């Protein structure tokens, strides 16, 4: 026996879950206006589910073709992925001036999905692995954010584009790219006075020493010897050169440097990114990647569910709903429980980054370019079946009342196993809809979802189920 409290009025407490749910429909139908109606429609289909699947087989396959089309738009090919690789190397040049042993790791969807569309935000983690192993990483993050912001400003990033967030719970730097080849790999040094011949040789020397023997293609000076331009062999060499620290002979002679062009610039200037100093996101993305590569329909379904979850409002963490990570866990848990992918213990992905190699995320095409028309048709059929099955599983099979969506063990996790069978009751930690975070113990990804919010979520799962049986929440 326990207390249950309403999340939509401050006074309603009950001693049974049934009474709580009844209260939510009876007093708060304005908050969940389609719940009872869509539940009733989907409940008509349940006793005839196999018949429905059979009759709607062509439609379900058509939805699989659409799923693969949406997924294909996220796959911009290996060359586009390599643009993110170059940006990462560019950023690493910059951050090593702050901390020589820091290295830059990409995480997020380019890791989890093995593709990048050239537009999705890139996450960069900056970590000194030796220090992390000693238990001394990150250094004070507010100061790290300010230090790296200044280095970026000095290599040509504008305050228009850079947003230091030194005081968030996790301090980060956000870079917001503006919307609009030799020029892109060229830079300009402006000097505060004229350089002597010795000074010119020293500056050129500094550039050459930064990039190595093949890095410099052309160097030239203006008539007044107060600007030097340089074309480097690549955009990455161009950033490496702009990070040099000249030691000129003439007293008080100083340089400033930026790309030779205001819009045509190295990759790092052109992409949206969040820069952070912690390792946890790397591990999360690597766990997702292992699961999502293990069935050919797993990434396409994950992509369609991310978009669905945002459009339907169930993925909206700022207002207490789920995150994109939570939605991926829902999808993967379904895949594991239904036997579409093998179980992976989150503990199989090391916390330590000592053996890490994939700083640059490995590219895997969304669909095998060599499969046959027949095989492709079979993938469409499977993708549709799997997606309909996800909405059916969460609408009728999964026990939201007593169990937890969890990848931390292969079998069923009950709320009681995690101590989530009772709430401390306001804004309580809620255990209505439970999804266990793989690496943070005792964290419910549904902790802000009280009863009325949970019925909004259930509404959308019924709506998704019904929509995939018909000719839109899934519209681009
Ligand atoms: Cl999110
Ligand atoms: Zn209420």
């Amino acid at each position: 026996v326990r207390l249950y409290s309403c999340d939509a009025c401050p006074h309603a407490v009950f001693t049974t879950h049934a009474a709580l749910l009844a209260h939510a429909e009876e007093h708060h139908a304005d908050l969940l206006p389609d719940h009872a109606r869509l539940r009733r429609i989907a409940q008509k289909l349940n006793p005839v589910w196999n018949r429905a699947l059979n009759a709607r087989r062509n439609t379900i396959t058509s939805w699989g073709k659409k799923i693969f089309h949406v997924a294909a738009q996220r796959d911009a090919g290996e060359s586009k992925m390599q643009e993110a690789h170059r940006a990462r190397a560019q950023l690493e040049c910059v951050v090593r001036r702050w901390h020589d042993k820091a290295r830059v790791f990409i995480f997020g969807s380019s890791v989890a999905m093995g593709v990048w569309d050239g537009t999705a935000d890139i996450d960069f983690a900056v970590v000194d692995v030796d220090a992390m192993e000693r238990g001394s990483w990150p250094p004070l993050e507010k100061n790290a954010v300010r230090s790296i912001t200044e280095l970026l400003r000095r290599v040509g990033f504008s305050f228009v584009n850079l947003e230091p967030i030194s005081h968030a719970r996790v301090p980060i730097i956000k870079h917001h790219a503006s919307s609009p080849d030799v020029v892109a790999r060229s830079i300009r040094f402006i000097l505060n006075g004229p350089a002597t011949r010795e000074d010119r040789l020293l500056l050129e020397g500094s550039v050459r020493d930064a990039v190595g023997p093949t890095g410099v293609q052309q160097v030239w000076w203006n008539r007044t010897s107060d600007m030097m331009s340089a074309t480097l062999e690549s955009t990455t060499a161009a950033v490496r050169a702009a990070m040099c620290s000249p030691a000129l002979a003439s007293a008080s002679l100083r340089t400033k440097v930026q790309p030779a062009h205001d819009e045509c610039r190295p990759e790092l200037y052109n992409i949206d990114f969040d820069l952070s100093f912690r390792a946890f996101g790397i591990r999360n993305s690597t766990l997702l990647r292992k699961y999502l590569l293990s069935h050919p329909c797993a990434r396409p379904g994950a992509i369609v569910l991310k978009d669905w979850s945002k459009t339907s409002g169930v993925n909206n963490s700022v207002n207490g709903y789920f995150t994109s990570y939570a939605i991926n866990i829902m999808w993967i848990y379904y895949l594991v429980q239904k036997g579409y992918v093998p179980y992976v213990d989150p503990l199989e992905i090391p916390e330590s980054l000592v053996n890490y190699t994939d700083f640059d995320p490995r590219y895997t095409p969304m669909i095998d370019p060599e499969i046959t028309n027949t095989e492709r048709e079979e993938l469409y059929k499977a993708a549709g079946d799997m997606l309909v099955g996800f909405f059916y599983f969460y609408s009728f099979e999964f026990d939201w009342g007593h169990n937890v969506i969890s990848l931390n063990r292969p079998g069923i996790t009950t709320k009681r196993m995690l101590g989530w069978h009772v709430e401390d009751v306001r804004h309580p930690t809620r255990y209505e809809l439970c999804i266990e975070d793989p690496y943070e113990e005792n964290l419910n990804l549904g902790r802000h979802i009280g009863v009325t919010k949970s019925l909004r979520v259930r509404t959308e799962l019924y709506r998704g189920l019904l929509s995939l049986l018909k000719e839109c929440v899934f519209a681009a």
